[PDB]
């Protein structure tokens, strides 16, 4: 239970490597140009 909230709070990377860097590079873009899109 401990490790599977270990581990759980681990492979929910496996979603989110991803899905926050490619999120957060997306997140990067907005800032090179006035585009709000990208907010």
């Amino acid at each position: 239970i401990e490790e599977q909230a270990k581990t759980f709070l681990d492979k929910f990377n496996h979603e989110a490597e991803d899905l926050f860097y490619q999120s957060s590079l997306a997140s990067w873009n907005y800032n090179t140009n006035i585009t709000e899109e990208n907010v």
